[PDB]
């Protein structure tokens, strides 16, 4: 109850609200309008989630703050203590519908692939994420104790954390694209040129926008402005769920801040087990700009 353990379901840790939640889960049907976000934790999901909301609203900022991200965007796995679940929040979501997802394929709702709904997935290095998903385990309380840098490196080395494998997340949702249509975009092209991952999402989705809008987009995503903003930093939740003070939710958002954390030991060792997880998979990931 305090930091309580993960629950396995179907070989896929998860935190335990997340699994009570699958329940309900079961009932959802999918529209054909719909578009998922689909991303490993500390991924980008909610800096894609804020591009794709500025899009449906046409670039109108005033509308994007009608709430916070996680109300505009279902969560659809999600359940925590004072907070309306996924579920819930989705019955007051009018289409077209952006929904957010870190579940992995052997537990995503059949419904979202029969229906075709468009993913936007995200994928980020795995260092990056294993950084930001340590100090993530901090702040956000429903975890469980993360323990040290060093045995929580191990532990994301044998997917043995909330939804289990990046490498076999990542991966799996590439193949996905060949049989489903999958935007695959990725985090440090983001931060490499966010005009230009604006501009593919716009022609995945089928918006055209003008360009004044477009620059306008870019500048109220960046990393400052997303910070700053309270329908996106997350700060609105109540302390006892994520407590910003321990780790903001928006920490650096930086590509490469990795080596500022991992020991040139615990650099080796990832390294060589990384390239025989990511052996014979076409992605390529770079780890800095
Ligand atoms: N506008 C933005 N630009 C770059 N990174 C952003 C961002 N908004 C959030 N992030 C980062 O994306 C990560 C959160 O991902 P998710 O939304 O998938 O949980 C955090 O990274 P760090 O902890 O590396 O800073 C957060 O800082
Ligand atoms: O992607 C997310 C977002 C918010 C969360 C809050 C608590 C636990 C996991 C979470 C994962």
């Amino acid at each position: 109850t305090s930091r309580p353990p993960l629950e396995y379901v179907k070989g896929v840790p998860l935190i335990k609200y997340f699994a009570e939640a699958l329940g309900p889960l079961q009932s959802f049907q999918a529209r054909p309008d719909d578009l998922l976000i689909s991303t490993y934790p500390k991924s980008g999901t909610t800096w894609v989630s804020q591009i794709l909301d500025m899009i449906y609203q046409g670039g109108d900022l005033e509308k994007c703050h009608r709430a916070p991200i996680f109300m505009r965007v279902p969560f659809l796995e999600f359940k925590a203590p004072g907070i309306p679940s996924g579920m819930e929040t989705l019955k007051d979501t009018p289409a077209p519908r952006l929904l957010k997802t870190h579940l992995p394929l052997a537990l995503l709702p059949q419904t979202l692939l029969d229906q075709k709904v468009k993913v936007v997935y995200v994928a980020r290095n795995a260092k990056d994420v294993a950084v930001s998903y340590y100090h993530f385990y901090h702040m956000a309380k429903v975890h469980p104790e993360p323990g040290t840098w060093d045995s929580f490196l191990e532990k994301f080395m044998v997917g043995e954390v909330s939804y289990g494998s990046w490498y076999q997340h990542v991966q799996e949702w590439w193949e996905l694209s060949r049989t489903h249509p999958v935007l695959y975009l990725f985090y440090e092209d983001m931060k490499e040129n966010p005009k230009r991952e604006i501009q593919k999402i716009l022609e995945f989705v089928g918006h055209s926008l003008p360009e004044e809008t477009v620059d306008f987009m870019v500048q109220h995503t960046s990393f400052k402005e997303m910070k700053k903003n309270p329908m996106t930093n997350y700060t609105t939740v109540p302390q006892e769920f994520m407590d910003h003070s321990i780790s903001p939710f928006m920490r650096k958002g930086m590509a490469g801040d990795w080596k500022t954390t991992f020991t040139v030991a615990q650099n080796e060792r990832f390294d060589a087990d990384y390239a025989e997880k990511m052996a014979g998979c076409s992605l390529s990931f770079r780890s800095e700009l």
